[PDB]
């Protein structure tokens, strides 16, 4: 799917997070996050367009997906292990990196 | 690309690196690989053809893509920072993943 | 060094990234806040002074200095490749990596 | 404990991992091998000691023990979610980490 249908899969699946009862809602949620992460991951964003693909600005851009895809992994981890609270708060670890990527290149 | 397809990609790159006689070729190949990889990530390998998507199998397939990603991620770091011999070693660690998966589920 | 002196390089070497004027200021920074990290593996925080070594809570304490680790692992390789901003803003990362820990386990 | 106290500890348990039956056994053995991995990350080696703290060398004997910290890391998560067969491959990776720093700096 494109870039900015996966950023709203992130964002949507992020507030289904923060509200989550159970391990069952948060694994499932993290599961969708981490399919539009790996989808997003050879998109160009529009401030990059001009740029060559190999360009540093396009290499840090693609940074940051294998942070956030790595973060998604562990807050799962934690879900399989029935860590709810926990998997919750691996959840908002997420958000200084929607920011980073943000700040830079949206 | 298909799942056939990612694997050609893969298995191509994975010979340029160790081919490879300077770090230009091994972070190009590398990068090449980090893309097939997370466009393998939606795929439904023959074998789990008929197992439900948010299924145990499929999460236990998807999680050799992790593995990979994160170690291509750590070879771009070492071929960035100069040390194409170590890049090139992250090889001997990426044939493990291939094999882990294709054990399972090939 | 006991968990305490293990704290105060934390934060020392944590604010000496964000005031840093060059990289090599901030690699020193992160190489003695990886050792730190590494050393209070070991460490029974008091709160957890009267559960079994081998226990969930314990298991559940160094799963954080497992994150910390491996940010400064990110951090550092952003250093050695000469993106200094970026090596700095994984300070933003570190903290709340700090906080989920303080706010458990302190 | 010293460098080479780590490595028979290192070496016993992924041993013990080989020969298991169930988690219980796979989960200490890897609980045994994150603190060791931990304790040995400050030893300077034998063939390293007239190197500059700082040499690179010294730098890419400690990048060996974020790769090993990382792997016991995952083979954990995977030893808490049940996973016995999967956990014990996940350390059989564990000997290219090994095998690497050994060549270099063993
Ligand atoms: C780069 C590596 C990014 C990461 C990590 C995240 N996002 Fe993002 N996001 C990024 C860009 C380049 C853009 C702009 C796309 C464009 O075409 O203009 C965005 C945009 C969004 C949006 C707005 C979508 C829209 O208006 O249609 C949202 C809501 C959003 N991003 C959310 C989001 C969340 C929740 C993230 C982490 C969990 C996240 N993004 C990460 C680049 C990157
Ligand atoms: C699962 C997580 C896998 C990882 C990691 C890797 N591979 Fe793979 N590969 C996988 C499957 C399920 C299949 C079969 C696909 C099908 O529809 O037939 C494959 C196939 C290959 C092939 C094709 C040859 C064959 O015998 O089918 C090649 C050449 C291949 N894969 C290479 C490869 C390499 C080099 C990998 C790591 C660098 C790698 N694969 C990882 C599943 C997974
Ligand atoms: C658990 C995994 C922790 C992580 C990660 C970090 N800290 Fe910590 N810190 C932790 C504990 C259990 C304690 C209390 C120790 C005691 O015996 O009293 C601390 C204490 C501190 C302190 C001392 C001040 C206090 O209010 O007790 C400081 C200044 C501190 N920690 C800083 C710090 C920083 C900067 C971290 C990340 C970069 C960090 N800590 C991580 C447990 C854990
Ligand atoms: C560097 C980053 C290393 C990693 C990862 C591992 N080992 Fe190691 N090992 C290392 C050195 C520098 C040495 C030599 C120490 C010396 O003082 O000469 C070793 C040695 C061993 C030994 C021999 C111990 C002895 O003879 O007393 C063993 C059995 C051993 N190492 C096992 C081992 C295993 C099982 C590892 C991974 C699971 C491993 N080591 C990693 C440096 C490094
Ligand atoms: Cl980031
Ligand atoms: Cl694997
Ligand atoms: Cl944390
Ligand atoms: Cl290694
Ligand atoms: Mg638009
Ligand atoms: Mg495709
Ligand atoms: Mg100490
Ligand atoms: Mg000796
Ligand atoms: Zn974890
Ligand atoms: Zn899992
Ligand atoms: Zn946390
Ligand atoms: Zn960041
Ligand atoms: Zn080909
Ligand atoms: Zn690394
Ligand atoms: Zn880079
Ligand atoms: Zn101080
Ligand atoms: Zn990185
Ligand atoms: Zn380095
Ligand atoms: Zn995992
Ligand atoms: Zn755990
Ligand atoms: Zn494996
Ligand atoms: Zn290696």
């Amino acid at each position: 799917a494109d870039l900015e249908d996966n950023m709203e899969t992130l964002n949507d699946n992020l507030k289904v997070i923060e509200k989550a009862d159970n391990a069952a809602q948060v694994k499932d949620a993290l599961t969708k996050m981490a399919a539009a992460a790996a989808d997003a991951w050879s998109a160009t964003p529009p401030k990059l367009e001009d740029k060559s693909p190999d360009s540093p600005e396009m290499h840090d851009f693609r940074h940051g997906f294998w942070i956030l895809i790595g973060q998604i992994h562990d807050a799962l981890h934690l879900a399989n292990e029935g860590k709810v609270k926990d998997a919750q708060e691996a959840a908002e670890h997420l958000k200084i990196t929607c920011n980073h990527c943000h700040q830079k290149y949206r």
